[PDB]
């Protein structure tokens, strides 16, 4: 019932440029990762993902995805190294997923679409908070992880099991004591490039770090994502599926690989 951007024919990615002309900008995300033209950069550092002191707080259905939110008021869960200068603090994670196992990811790999994509969102501590960070060209670092359907991911199950309590837009629930390390693959090999948010306001503030190795989740786990709703409670049901933006033009960018 409310006026909002979304993923429908009438309010989806093809419309967003009218309110957010940066949608047609020079560093938009996601992109297709052409693995054959990405260059290995020996100058890149190992990525340092340090999530041992992470403090999860809450899970929220914001009408576009669900966010698992963290206490970012101290250096507790940080990303550094790789392509990054300085230290970026974890604020939230969320996913993008499809109506069918053959689509759902935002980034693609040689045109391959995965069933879903996880975004671990971090802000550059030099700018003091998330709101100020998104006003900067190096304000955010997003760790992107592909999901394929296969074996269950045990570290995902606590998330799946709470989704029924946040079915509709605006619902939240406690989500303490969640260890986000259980959402990572074994390998930290990655691609990186400069880009943007993949949702309005589409701000060009992101260093993307996209892991090469997908995680596998079960058919049952991703089905439960698809029972969420875009609508509010008491409104007609519109399933939260296909909340992904398609690949955008690479323009004058290079994608760098951390591996040979
Ligand atoms: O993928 B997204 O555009 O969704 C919300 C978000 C927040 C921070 C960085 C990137 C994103
Ligand atoms: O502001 B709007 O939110 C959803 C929608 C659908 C059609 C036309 C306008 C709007
Ligand atoms: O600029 B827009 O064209 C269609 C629409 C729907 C919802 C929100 C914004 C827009
Ligand atoms: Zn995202």
């Amino acid at each position: 019932m409310s006026h909002h951007w979304g993923y429908g024919k009438h309010n989806g990615p093809e419309h967003w440029h009218k309110d957010f002309p940066i949608a047609k900008g020079e560093r938009q995300s996601p992109v297709d990762i052409d693995t054959h033209t990405a260059k290995y950069d020996p100058s890149l550092k190992p990525l340092s993902v340090s999530y041992d002191q992470a403090t999860s707080l809450r899970i929220l259905n914001n009408g576009h995805a669900f966010n698992v939110e963290f206490d970012d008021s101290q250096d507790k869960a940080v990303l550094k190294g790789g392509p990054l200068d300085g230290t970026y603090r974890l604020i939230q994670f969320h996913f993008h997923w499809g109506s069918l196992d053959g689509q759902g990811s935002e980034h693609t790999v040689d045109k391959k679409k995965y069933a879903a994509e996880l975004h671990l969102v971090h802000w550059n501590t030099k700018y003091g908070d998330f709101g100020k960070a998104v006003q900067q060209p190096d304000g955010l670092a997003v760790l992107g992880i592909f999901l394929k359907v296969g074996s269950a991911k045990p570290g995902l199950q606590k998330v799946v099991d709470v989704l029924d309590s946040i079915k509709t837009k605006g619902k939240s629930a406690d989500f303490t004591n969640f260890d986000p390390r259980g959402l990572l693959p074994e390998s930290l090999d990655y691609w990186t490039y400069p880009g943007s948010l993949t949702t309005p306001p589409l701000l060009e503030c992101v260093t993307w770090i996209v892991l090469k190795e997908p995680i596998s989740v079960s058919s049952e786990q991703v089905l439960k994502f698809r029972k969420l709703n875009f609508n509010g409670e008491g409104e007609p049901e519109e399933l939260m599926v296909d909340n992904w933006r398609p690949a955008q033009p690479l323009k004058n960018r290079q994608i760098k690989a951390s591996f040979k």
